[PDB]
């Protein structure tokens, strides 16, 4: 069957997505995950939730143990990983309150453990060169988009719909993230260059999470939450208004996530999961 | 009051900026600074000088302990940091002998300790996401620019002046640096790409020094020396003249800083750190 | 005295370039090389071969000890390094089966030890800032190109020959590589940006190998094998492996001919210039 793992970012440090059966602590060959995992069910579908930054949001993006988080979900039998990320916008049509079902990224991270395989003792033995041209699971991407439709949330498709038909708050059916290492935000010079490159949003947590999920043979899809990080540019009122907008976004994402879990459990994934595993084996360069 | 820390880059390994009142050898919770800190006064303004690469220039850019340098200056009560950096040019109006009071950068460094905060036991507790859209202290930038004006150095502002007003050598009133990790210089391929991105100069030492200074609640500003790393005898004499000019700028800048009140700016510097604590 | 080191990439894990005179297991101040170093002769030219990824290809690009590999070749008396790399294409005129004698690169690697010098106990004392504007040895580049001509392999020089004169398979007389850190391949987003930047090929192993070679005073040149990694877009794999196998055959011929061509010339002043560039780039002195 299927089992959906949920990596909750900012605004999901303490998830209460569903009535939890129990809390579980796990260990991995790559260290401890960010926190204990919340185990439960959405209908008849087993579901596990894991806060990326841990309760209290004490772990910065560059220090998150992405390998342990992904492998812990793997060892629990997860077949899919849905993830959230709070991001800043780089393009005019993506405004705070919108969401993005990402399909591309540009990686500007460094100093993070981004692979399970290598020649070091703390990694699995082998050399794995994974294809990443379309780095997400496309079937799971379209389930997030369909879940938004089922919850009456606007979906904007810039290939298909006019910019005048962009109704906020909307889910953008595609988008690219530039993942910076953090913890500082970008300079204006850096933001202008990323924008000139055509990137849609900026965040700090997508990579290596999406890469490691594919290495583990897991269907991974991310829903990004557009928020606002320039209240420095009436600060108490600005932060209060953005926090309220973000709270509304978290409500909608929780609705989308809960609907997406059910939509995953309603389909058969035998051939896709088999293809996920075979892609791992065929990417081994030592074999 | 105020206390101005000076981080001297290439050309400032053993600077004689003032009569030394006391040489002070310290360490920090993040390791040893690049060298002993030298204390003194410029007029009635307390000053502290620290060579970024240490005496003898034995520390390469990627191995400089930026965290320790910034923290040590903070520990001595510094309110400001003025820093120098020798850089190569990426644009035709930035010619060797010029200076740039930087206001922007693109970061291409890696493997450097770039923040005081984290979940590691070695780090300060908390998650700090500092805004960096305009990454320098603007009040201090304008003092460096005004210091150049007071020392009879041309100032060029491409926002307001035509290209025909760019008379060399000149302090460019704004500019962006690409900070590469080094120690090697860039390939022509990389230089072309950086140039097409609109970056003005290339150096190796600005990041994370500027980032950590804001984390520490300090007002940071950089004056870059445009030189030529690609001849040799004329370039070196030119660079010696640039160091003389920058020394004049730094001394005048310290006097200008001490002539103003910084209570509100300092309090704003500290409050920006607190408001950037995501864990709180 | 010239002595040519060879760093074999993918496809050269256990190469049979010449009769082995001595298999050498060496240690360097920066650790152990990827494997033992094999000494021999190509004609009268002393030669040393080393597989970049080791026997069995167990070392990924980001974990190769580039310092130890370059240092070990230098300590065995090598004056040159010829290196291969299997790469993907980013431009239409570079098709699988082509070779590229690289002359430029953009570095997107991180976390690798990229210099012999520093302030740490595991480093040579000093601060070295090497120029890299044209990062390869041009004399050795032209030898790789002439070797291709000598072995009856098409050579395309886009600054001299029109695009219609590009007959595949050909050796591209120039080219730029983007060296990503790996181990994963690029996204379409990243590949599109690298293509927009004018980069010709993508690989994972050029940097810091080329940088450390110049730091060691060695003449370094790379010949890149264009292959196909986008088969995901079963007959492709068998067709690409057969294509790659023929590419290895010709790169072997190019390397053996290049070694002979290196030995046919005097290198006294080029070697002295390589050493002088290292000393003139010391900023602590």
């Amino acid at each position: 069957k299927v089992k959906v793992g949920i990596i909750g970012g900012t605004g999901f440090d303490d998830p209460n997505l569903f009535k939890k059966v129990g809390v579980r602590q796990v260990t991995t060959p790559f260290g401890k995950p960010s926190d204990t995992l919340v185990e439960g069910f959405v209908g008849d579908v087993a579901c596990v939730v894991l806060p990326r930054h841990g309760k209290g949001h004490l772990i910065p993006p560059s220090e998150v143990n992405y390998r342990a988080n992904v492998w812990a979900l793997k060892d629990l039998g997860c077949t899919h990983i849905l993830a959230t990320t709070a991001c800043g916008s780089l393009q005019e049509d993506l405004v705070p309150g919108d969401f993005v079902v990402l399909n591309q990224f540009m990686d500007k991270t460094w100093g993070r453990e981004n692979t399970f395989y290598g020649s070091k003792p703390d990694s699995l033995k082998g050399v794995l060169h994974m294809p990443m041209a379309e780095p997400f699971c496309e079937r799971t991407r379209q389930i997030l988009i369909q879940a938004a439709r089922n919850k009456s949330i606007n979906v904007y498709d810039k290939k298909t719909m006019d910019k005048s038909a962009c109704i906020h708050p909307c889910v953008h059916a595609e988008g690219s993230a530039v993942t910076i290492n953090g913890p500082r935000f970008s300079t204006r010079c850096e933001s202008f260059i990323h924008k000139a490159m055509g990137l849609d949003i900026v965040n700090m947590t997508l990579v290596p999470e999406v890469s490691l999920a594919r290495e583990a043979g897991l269907s991974y899809a991310s829903i990004a939450i557009v928020t606002d990080f320039d209240c420095w540019k009436e600060e108490h009122v600005c932060v209060d208004m953005v926090l309220e907008q973000f709270r509304k976004s978290v409500v909608h994402v929780r609705e989308i996530l809960l609907e997406a879990v059910a939509l995953i459990g309603a389909e058969d994934w035998t051939k896709t999961i088999e293809a996920n595993k075979a892609l791992v084996m065929s990417s081994r360069q030592d074999l």
